Order: C-alpha cells, then sequence, then structure tokens
C-alpha cells in the first residue's frame, strides 16, 4: 500500500523546491496533473508562489516533493505518508480550501509506510 508499480527515470534534477534531493531516480506517476518530469517542474514553479505564505510553505515543500519528485527504486515509488499529510493540514489550512489534501485520503496519502 506504501509503494506503487512504475518505471524509474533519472531525476531531471537533483533540486526540490530548495532542497538537495539524495536519491537519483523518480516518476511521474503520482503527480495527475503533470505528464513528464518537465511538466513536473513548470507546476513546481507555480506553486512557489505559496512562498508568501512562509509557515505553510514551510510545511508543505516535502510533500510536494514527494508527490511531485518522489523516490523511486527497484520500480517502486514510495507515496506521501498520511503524517505529512495530516501535518501539512493544519499550517496550509487557511491556504486551499486538492481536495484529497484537505481530507488526507487514505489511498494518496497510507498509512503505516517506511518514510513518515
Ligand atoms: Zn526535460
Ligand atoms: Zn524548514
Ligand atoms: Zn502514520
Ligand atoms: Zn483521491
Ligand atoms: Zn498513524
Amino acid at each position: 500500500k506504501c509503494k506503487k508499480t512504475t518505471t524509474c527515470e533519472p531525476l531531471k534534477y537533483n533540486i526540490c523546491l530548495g532542497s538537495v534531493l539524495p536519491y537519483a531516480l523518480t516518476s511521474t506517476v503520482l503527480a495527475e496533473d503533470s505528464s513528464s518530469q518537465d511538466e513536473v517542474h513548470d507546476k513546481l514553479s507555480l506553486w512557489s508562489g505559496l512562498r508568501n505564505a512562509p509557515r505553510c510553505w514551510d510545511a508543505i515543500r516535502p510533500l510536494l516533493c514527494a508527490v511531485y519528485m518522489p523516490k523511486c527504486e527497484g520500480g517502486k515509488v514510495e507515496l506521501p505518508s498520511q503524517g505529512l499529510c495530516q501535518t501539512t493540514r493544519v499550517p496550509c489550512a487557511i491556504v486551499a480550501r486538492w481536495p484529497d489534501f484537505l481530507k488526507c485520503t487514505t489511498d494518496y496519502f497510507p498509512e503505516g509506510c517506511p518514510n513518515e
């Protein structure tokens, strides 16, 4: 439930929203609005407008990176965790009120995952 089968490809960039990613491979399969790593990069640029809400921005960065530039290894991608979603909901409550995020749905944000 914590991983999804997919084809891994090398990361286009080793930076996500100002963080250095320690892993080398990714997939776009979790980013339902994106059909390539090129599109992912453009969507993340749009998300960066949220930098003007600094408390929400700090919380949401690892969630956006876990969705848009997730770690892929062995033909599997890791999903963003329920715990990460629930924490992000509070500082980003006012902002955006992505219904899956607001509800922290358990198919998209599974419980009991190693990277929580
Ligand atoms: Zn490219
Ligand atoms: Zn921080
Ligand atoms: Zn949990
Ligand atoms: Zn859903
Ligand atoms: Zn729990």
